[PDB]
DNA sequence: GTCGG
DNA sequence: GCTGATGCGCA
DNA sequence: CCGACGGCGCATCAGC
């Protein structure tokens, strides 16, 4: 990989930040670098050449300097060699985890795998569950079983009512050979902007991939979002599939390409064509894009029938979603 | 941390 | 209950 | 040279 050097070392202290530092801005900062340097296609030379990058300011340069002469980066190892900013990092990988927390059972002695395992009545539910699964949870998806896993949930969706539709967005939809989790959209003609008269659209679909056993825990819920787990059957003697985490996003019918565009990802390009749509006087959400009023506020939703239609009225040569990936 | 008001 | 803030998610 | 930075769903707690 071209510049994986420098991108690692940004992306390595852009956790620092938001894990230990709980500044989240940095974090955004040193992830801003971090995209736009791994899209560049030479190999950088000096901290100079990438200050010229939008993003990339004199602090980067220093470090990017240092990383070229030496091959590591001093605050690194710093950062590496102190426990309890590496215990907290590595709190937060437990999903339902945060800084917050992380940081809360670090100053109550809390800082191993062992230490969480014996105090599973200080977490709730999420984090119950994110340690339960934490080594499958770290595990990614390779392409061949997300088609196992679409095949299945599109199976069940389609049992429950034809008129569903559900897509695989995320990495799955980027083309990606691995995904770190399953991302299902979800569209009912019954469900729309204009309204909902009709009851339980997304809790019919997750109660019957329950009812086959696909959906095995569920981290949270509601109308609109369910964010959970789920599991391949395995077959006889073979040990199972790692569990897996599987979001679903019912988003109105009328809103589809909003929706499948915020949920492809990647979140850096979604941030980043936000951003972009800003200055432009846009606003774009996963269900809309609307003008921006002077005064601020946003006026009304302008009329889509494309993902391409989004890109078109910020003016950016449509990008397929395998282009979409860092 | 960066870029821009 | 509510509104709002905060925490932890998602892309 | 301080001070915005995409946007939002769900869970939970504070102060009504
Ligand atoms: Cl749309
Ligand atoms: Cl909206
Ligand atoms: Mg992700
Ligand atoms: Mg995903
Ligand atoms: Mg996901
Ligand atoms: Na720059
Ligand atoms: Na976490």
């Amino acid at each position: 990989t071209l510049n994986g050097g420098i991108t690692d070392m940004l992306t390595e202290l852009a956790n620092f930040e938001k894990n230990v530092s709980q500044a989240i801005h940095k974090y955004n900062a040193y992830r801003k670098a971090a995209s736009v340097i791994a899209k560049y296609p030479h190999k950088i030379k000096s901290g100079a050449e990438a200050k010229k990058l939008p993003g990339v300011g004199t602090k980067i340069a220093e470090k990017i300097d240092e990383f070229l002469a030496t091959g590591k980066l001093r605050k690194l190892e710093k950062i590496r060699q102190d426990d309890t900013s590496s215990s907290i990092n590595f709190l937060t990988r437990v999903s339902g985890i945060g800084p917050s927390a992380a940081r809360k059972f670090v100053d109550e002695g809390i800082k191993t795998l062992e230490d969480l395992r014996k105090n599973e009545d200080k977490l709730n539910h999420h984090q119950r569950i994110g340690l339960k699964y934490f080594g499958d949870f770290e595990k990614r998806i390779p392409r061949e079983e997300m088609l196992q896993m679409q095949d299945i949930v599109l199976n069940e969706v389609k049992k429950v009512d034809s008129e569903y539709i559900a897509t695989v967005c995320g990495s799955f939809r980027r083309g990606a050979e691995s995904s770190g989790d399953m991302d299902v959209l979800l569209t009912h003609p019954s469900f729309t902007s204009e309204s909902t008269k009709q009851p339980k659209l997304l809790h019919q679909v997750v109660e019957q991939l329950q009812k086959v056993h696909f959906i095995t825990d569920t981290l949270s819920k509601g109308e609109t979002k369910f964010m959970g787990v789920c599991q391949l059957p395995s077959k006889n003697d073979e040990k199972e599939y790692p569990h897996r985490r599987i979001d679903i996003r019912l988003i109105p019918k009328d809103q589809y390409y909003c929706g499948v565009l915020y949920f492809t990802g990647s979140d850096i390009f979604n941030k980043n064509m936000r951003a972009h749509a800003l200055e432009k006087g846009f606003t774009i959400n996963e269900y809309t894009i609307r003008p921006l009023g002077v005064t601020g506020v946003a006026g009304e939703p302008l009329p889509v029938d494309s993902e391409k239609d989004i890109f078109d009225y910020i003016q950016w040569k449509y990008r397929e979603p395998k282009d979409r990936s860092e």
